């Protein structure tokens, strides 16, 4: 069938998304299905179930691609990371860029974990995001399980759900490994290249999988707290941040203690 | 097999004619440009660094409809109306037009099915009074455009999607001109309000012409020499004087329309 921007929203409403509820969604807009007004119709509903409170989030990241980092002659002609102006990354999808893209949404300033946000606290989950470590307390990510927040998987692949890097920062185990990268930011309003430094979230922890964000989110869902519901025609689940975080952590310090 | 910088790209905008404050209608296939540095808004940004501040980029943005609203009825009110600041453009002719809107300081048209997103110094006047009915008259971003002696550039684009050239088919003077009449919501006073709409058919050639017939008028206007090619990264262009193809493609078609 087709999917409106009514019809979306009893989907949102049924797979468990209410008033004043700040959900953060990694899609796969294809899955979704045709729809009348396109894939904003979607952005639309969510912002009528959750209303003008509510915050829709989305991991932009940036395009670039890792030609920065050791490809010089490149330098002088690489632009500066502009939380107005830098595309978001295409890895997971068009979500981010729909959301980036729509009037009256922002965008944080850490360029690998950067967040773009729409609603009422779009000014707070994007405002104060550390560069260093942009995956910690100080991040969108953080303030999502600090307000109690939601995840929406929207027909996209369980293993992105970027949250799960927060937990990786917390939890305590063994031998994490320490990504230092250096990137060209805007310093005082001009093209500047800082050294970064935070934990590596391109590959997983030395023994798990690539993957292994797919593993926790299904054990996650086999507690009951979790919800599965359908979005038009992709199948989504929908998880609370402050809980998943908390049993991600768990599962990682539990793995870690085997020394 | 050579990659393309903002620095690089400007001095290829500079070779095929572009230079400093006059506009330029873009159409482009950014895929035939080849591997760029800062992503495809290098070739954006390094417009406006030839056109200096005071320059116009400008693109054909129209909007996403796909003809479901045409007779697809009590689909009717699910239909989100035409917003000249929301509704994205359409992608049949690549992500360039959809590359101007969402930058920062761009505008956009208001005639739903002839809407063009532009952004530079003269961004407000060339999306400004964009008449509903007749889109592509001289009460549009196309006529401002020939007005200001403006260019367009085809960067990459096949040379039968140069849209100014509708423009000429509403100039030129040519019997059994068709027209397309149709109704799609629009905003008026603040909500969405069904409009009926009366313009020119540019989806179809006029009787019996080929789809693709504004390429040849192209090709016989460049044989002149009045234009001018050349490389921008990897992508063969086309740079084209604005008021001068479309008294071109008004000669072509009222000769035409005589000789029937």
């Amino acid at each position: 069938r087709v999917s409106t921007r009514s019809s979306l929203a009893e989907d949102l409403r049924a797979i468990g998304l209410a008033d004043g509820d700040a959900v953060l969604v990694a899609a796969a807009l294809r899955k979704v299905g045709k729809i009348v007004g396109g894939p904003d119709d979607i952005l639309d509903a969510m912002r009528d179930v959750i209303g003008p409170a509510g915050t829709v989030l989305g991991y932009a990241d940036w395009q670039l691609e890792d030609e920065i980092r050791d490809d010089p002659a490149m330098r002088e002609h690489i632009p500066a990371f502009d939380p107005l102006r830098s595309r978001s990354i295409r890895d997971n999808g068009f979500w981010p860029e729909l959301i980036r893209t729509t009037p009256g949404a922002l965008r944080s300033a850490s360029p690998g974990a950067s967040m773009a946000a729409i609603g009422g606290e779009a000014e707070w989950f994007t405002a104060d995001h550390a560069l260093d470590y942009g995956y910690g307390p100080r991040s969108p990510l953080g303030k999502l399980v600090e307000a109690k927040g939601k995840v929406l998987m929207l027909g996209a692949p369980l293993d992105t759900m970027t949250l799960l890097h927060h937990a990786e920062h917390l939890a305590d185990f063994p031998n994490k490994r320490i990504l230092r990268y250096e990137a060209p930011i805007l310093v005082d309003g001009e093209k500047v290249w800082r050294w970064f430094e935070e934990f590596d979230t391109s590959d997983p922890p030395d023994g798990l999988a690539d993957d292994y964000f797919a593993g926790i989110v299904e054990e996650f869902l086999a507690t009951g707290r979790g919800k599965r519901g359908k979005i038009g025609e992709a199948s989504s689940v929908l998880v609370p941040a402050d809980e998943i975080v908390a049993f991600a952590v768990d599962w990682l310090e539990r793995w870690g203690r085997t020394a």
